[PDB]
């Protein structure tokens, strides 16, 4: 069908299948469950179904990737939920924004399950597909089959995909007018559902709904027993190396991460003898592991969620970590008290800062091999904001968490800590100085995250609500832990307040581009 | 194809009285009140531009038969009209919500619901029947209602205009739409017209400089935010903290003075202001008298900034020697009361009484304060539901009432010396006025024609129900001015997210 | 707004009583004396103290010579009304007044704050505005519907006495308003039928009891009262009420004694 | 209907009715007089009915407002002066200028009689109306219908109108060009007449047929006995508080003006005892007024058309005017002279420069209650052209020309006046100064004005041919008298010629803007 | 409808059940009727107190539904006293001194008691309690 614009102007609602639709018989399935009509007549956004195609975007690339599947729309899932074995392909339509004065073509390929996704002008063409010019656009109405060799699927089935990708680059300098893409599905005639069962499976909550709690109640998991003061931002802060804050929907905690950082933020040390030839005697310890009593390279080699400060690469004289340390006695400890600790031996690469059980003690009279308490507290010497937030160098293969960091263009958005600054007018030898600490996430998102597990390729879009609704960030929260947003400035020190209700969005694609910017410079 | 969702013509059989309407309504096509509002490249996807429920409202000529009858009954035909041009990119889907359904954010899942779609660039108006979903025979008021949702279905891509698009919808009553239960014609619901009496703002009242004629209309990008208690208004909660619909009255204040002296710089005398409004000093009730003040010239300046005032001894029949006396707010050496709300004050006289009222006279403010020092109010923490913050939406800059303050030297060695300076008040009682007497649209803003002389030159404001005014503003200039002419006149109601079509420079 | 004034206080010596000096009021509304526009600045005062009183009744003032970027030296000063010697002068509407200032120069703008009143003046006195001819429309004269009394804004004038030879000290009066621009609000926002008077309902006690007002297009408030009384007072609990549209000659049903 | 426009585009020539036509059956009407068809058939723009919208128009205010009367049509409203009462309607066309590039509605809507017309996009759809596209265009033919309660008009009876307002703004960026929009139209078939009766009636003349005089050949109410040098603008010159030269259709001649101001020049005084302190003795004088002999404020206080040159605000020993001022006597009068004489007194304000029989003179012997010739003539001392043109102050209740200014952007023209200077040789104690009279409309104009009354609402339109054509400016001509034209400059003392012929072009509303400009500072 | 005093016979006035759904449940808001003075007593020759009685029926089409055991909170229109004199009633003041007499006092203006005061909703005020004794 064809329709003029207002004036001028041509836009077309295509409508055609470019695969063949085989319906299954769906003789094997035990019974056919029905679905209401009104769902089949309704059409709702696909989850990473909204890519903007701008004329900067490079022509091959993929956009967008969809498998045909229930989680397309949101009412099917939602059933799917409630069944077991579904069947039936799906009616997706590409809403284009056409204005006549650019030029460009997409192209939208029905990939067959179990096949790669090539992405390329040329290459890609071969599979079914239709080209929908940027100039017509308005509502590509694509037919998705449901590529079967099974008269119905089970959960897990490998299932084919609609993937879009940009066949002709937009060009037209009418300055740049870029073009977003929606697009939308709902279940064919032909699909049904099947098997009946007590709704809980595997599914990703259509919707994630969001604890409406503010970061200043979440737990800092570097940080805890410290507030988180507000969220930040900084340009310097490329990569994220840490042990102790970080969590993901799927592996869950990883490395040191544990559930409860205030809980295990204690541990405790052996106090072997030996120590460093530097100025003050820096007492050697090994840290004892419940977890890891037999020391083995495949667990941690420190206690759970124990410590991430690591001040300096090579800190001699001039950097410190400082803890409360008591020797263990009837009870409790004996005379617990500040001292100016270190990750490993200054004197050895590999030990100067990385995970083990060997740490300096500040204490020169630490008993040989008498158990003592440690609790890292917090920082002293000539540490700043950036040493600390440098984790030690992690070694092994105790399936310590990979350091990351964000795609290009985005940032690791931190909740930061604000750390009391503990100095001693007694000559203690040891005075902690105000410092702070960030975290990648707290585990308070991820419990909520966890319950709403998120759907498999897709990325929880977060827009973060400050002053009422007024003014709306919106920050990309990754499966793998890390919340990034979009920044255009170079600042090191741009903060984000704590006002809190982090509300969910929508789910979009990793290479996805969040509209919103935030202006680091600013 | 026009009708997403055909209307069920209710039998109204429940209903005590069929109240028909005149025919002519229903033939009849008009634009809605608050169905107007700004689509632009710099709007938000997925954000609804506008939402409203299928009601009486839609229209005006039912809106305005609905204040005479209490139930009612039907959907609403109603037509979008896109003020687009060629170069937009685009497409407008509106999905009527039925009632108790929520809306997704998403073009995508607004599809299912009944809806039906035009194209930016188009000309001719698209129309779309909004059934009213009914669980009930007829609609009583106050009931749940559904809600027709409007989102664009692709957002401006090209963009080569960079202009926003306006757009205003029309509605008819359906020819099943009915009322029913005629009852004497007064509501609380707000009245489609505003009628605002003629008076120029110069005429009005300035809350935060009671005395002083508004001399002129003020902008200013500088004062980015308002934080000021007395000036601000609400059409919903009335007057808002220490804000009164009689400035002058509450201008008027005094203090218990206690004996005592500044701690850090003893130069000054410490005095609590009594509370005749709160008899105890709760943290609930507003710790500083209503309507007092709220200048806030100094934030540390223990010397250099310092409020003017009238002060005399307290006695039978009226006050003592009531002489210009230069005070401050709480502890000037002190955090949170430097510049907070709380009855503690400076007082210039060397000689204070025990627990001896004293007359307070704000009047004005000396040293080294000016315009900007003044027009940061002092920040006031607690519980006392005091004025929120507020700023104008990004595009527009506050617009107020700028008033001159006189300045008073002494040759006499009374040590005290004002210096001249400006007020802004963000809001009149003189315009709440006719704001209280015509009820606003819920979640819609008044925009409003200031007309200066005598119609060769018009501003359009945009008045929020919050109690403030913006304008929109291309350039950024710290002293720009507007005449006070006055004839301010409603134009129509438009949503929050509106922009003003016409525009002030600033540089200029 | 219109409270403060100015004058320009020409070099004028008064009569009858010396130590006193002439002052004409600016009119920054009317550019010229003329016969037609008020000849006192818009909404200046009406207190009228005095009516043939050269001493006995005067009026308070702050007042202060005018400089760059404001006044100078704002004091109380004693002052009253063109010529209280003068017959059609004393208490009238017109630029010249008394000053209590022995030193006044010659043409330079004066702060002209009418404050308050001194003297044997009394709460009496004051209620009798300042008696003014002319062609400038002034409000006329208005007395009730026989049978009803005017209703008015009571306000309370703290006074002020000075230990100090400033010479000044306000006496503590009370005053009387016709009207309110802030019931004239709602007034204007919607307008009265042609030839009616709105019945106002007035309640006190939460609605416990209620006071039956007309309120007359020319602004004034009436109610009817059997008794008679001077000082008589009702509280301002508030809560204005529209009753109904009546006539003019409507006679109230409820009934107030003055006596009580 | 709807065409494609020569490549592209699209233009709709829409024809409907937004309000129903109830046509009456003349049953009362004693004769129907019958209209010649090809008046039906053709059509002619309305007077006032050609207003223009630019970006920069605000939306809301009304552009264009047409009572439905035989006034529309030119043939309908010159037949109507032939008869008595007219009936029917009117097929009122809207001529868009439509691009496809701009972008914004028009709303056109019909208001009832004796109803108030509003101003804004909202309010003003109530009434019947229809909303035109400017990437439309192209002659919405509005049926505008004769609300009727009487079966047939007679003259004076309040009629509906049809009010143009913009509905959506311009915007489209296209560099400013603004749409002019043309309003024509026609008898509707239903049309009639009724009642002939000879051709003499209060309608204003459809065409004011102007008179082809030039400038100088008219009269200077100001300054008679002097040619109109050349007409004149200035932008100092913003109000006109003149009650010599004022003229208007409706009220006649204001305040002093009148026709004949050559004949009213002169006037006498009583010379009355008394002078003021200045260094020359200036006996008081009081003019007697033929039409006032009881002095009383509803008739002037100074003779008709006396003075008004009106020098200072505050003129003492520095400005004057000279008059010639003779002692009447037996037929004459006695030894005219000139002498330097003054509005009132310069000791008192309200008779400094007001309007008031007392005023200075020079002569020193002016004898007590002795009647004196005065003869304006010129003007001595320091005063100079803008003195001059500041009329003296007029107060009190005589029926004085209230002071106006122009519309803004627009600037009153002048009939600018060459006052030759009067110098003596000997010690007569006075010396007239070089010195410019401006007038602000001549009584010849208002002849042809008058004839020709001016349709009520309406504003006459004259272009100023000056070189035979070549050179034709624009002057809209006011009916309360003054005369304006568009101007962008800013100078005091651009000129105009005084070729003449001045011509007719149409009738406009007064919110009109001339689409000639003249640059002052050109 | 309008009514005036010195008239005799009384006035029917239909009271419509107003509603926005098929049949009420119990505790619905519900359509209120409202008596107000019309025109006030100007005359007060009389100057003594008017009574009003309120007189009422169901109407034919009147219905009820979904019969239940006859048992709920709301007030009985009817309030059946035994009949006890208030010697035979205690005193909370005063437990174990028999009410003697019931007592009226101009100058007792107003009531301050903790132990006499007693609500019908809220029960016991106060100090107050069932059992004084």
């Amino acid at each position: 069908t064809e329709q003029v614009t207002g004036a001028t102007g041509i836009t077309q609602s295509t409508v055609t299948a470019p695969l063949p639709e085989a319906v299954s018989s769906l003789s094997l399935a035990p019974t056919v469950n029905a679905l209401d009509p009104w769902v089949y007549l309704n059409q709702t956004e696909v989850p990473g179904g909204t890519f903007t195609v701008s004329s900067a975007t490079q022509p091959g690339s993929v956009l967008l990737e969809l498998e045909i599947s229930p989680e397309l729309n949101l009412y099917t899932s939602h059933l799917f939920r409630m069944y077991a074995g579904w069947s039936g392909g799906f009616s997706l339509k590409l809403l284009v924004a056409g204005n006549a004065f650019s030029a460009g073509k997409l192209i939208a390929a029905i990939i067959p399950p179990n096949i790669e996704v090539p992405n390329s002008a040329y290459l890609l063409t071969g599979f079914p597909h239709e080209i929908l010019d940027f100039r017509t656009a308005d509502s590509m109405e694509i037919i998705a089959p449901d590529i079967k060799n099974i008269d119905y699927h089970f959960r897990g089935d490998k299932l084919g995909k609609l993937v879009v990708m940009v066949y002709s680059p937009l060009r037209s300098t009418s300055a740049d007018f870029e073009i977003e893409i929606k697009l939308t599905s709902a279940p064919l005639p032909d699909f049904k559902f099947t098997m009946l069962v007590p709704p809980i499976q595997n599914n990703a909550l259509p919707i994630w709904s969001i604890p409406q709690a503010p970061p200043y109640s979440m737990v800092n998991p570097r940080s805890p027993l410290t507030p988180v003061v507000e969220l930040y931002i900084n340009s310097s802060y490329a990569t994220c190396n840490h042990q102790l804050g970080r969590y993901t929907i799927y592996q869950g905690a990883i490395g040191n991460s544990t559930f409860n950082p205030s809980g295990a933020w204690t541990a405790t040390c052996t106090a072997e003898a030996g120590s460093v030839t530097g100025h003050p005697n820096w007492r050697y310890a090994l840290l004892d592991l419940p977890d890891n009593p037999t020391f083995d390279p495949t667990l941690p080699p420190v206690p759970r969620g124990f410590c991430d400060w690591g001040s300096g690469v090579k800190s001699g004289n001039k950097q410190h970590l400082v803890c409360f340390t008591g020797k263990k006695v009837e009870g409790g400890f004996q005379d617990v008290d500040t001292h100016m600790w270190d990750y490993g031996d200054n004197e050895t690469v590999g030990l100067d800062n990385t995970y083990q059980r060997t740490i300096y003690i500040k204490d020169p009279s630490l008993e040989k091999d008498a158990q003592y308490l440690v609790i890292p507290m917090g920082v002293s010497g000539a540490a700043n904001d950036d040493t600390v937030q440098v984790a030690p160098n992690c070694y092994g293969s105790w399936d310590y968490a990979p350091t990351v960091a964000p795609p290009l263009g985005e940032q690791f958005v931190w909740f930061r800590s604000q750390l009391p600054a503990s100095k001693t007018t007694t000559t203690s030898g040891v005075n902690s100085v105000p410092v702070n600490v960030n975290a990648l996430m707290s585990p308070d998102l991820m419990c909520s995250a966890y319950a709403s597990g998120f759907p498999l390729g897709k990325v929880a879009l977060l827009d973060y609500v400050l002053f009422g609704g007024s003014v709306v960030r919106q920050f990309k929260l990754y499966p793998e832990g890390y919340m990034t947003a979009n920044t255009t400035g170079s600042n090191t020190g741009f903060i984000i307040p704590a006002d809190g209700y982090f509300r969910f969005n929508s789910w979009v694609s990793p290479s996805f581009m969040i509209s919103s910017v935030v202006d680091l410079n600013l």
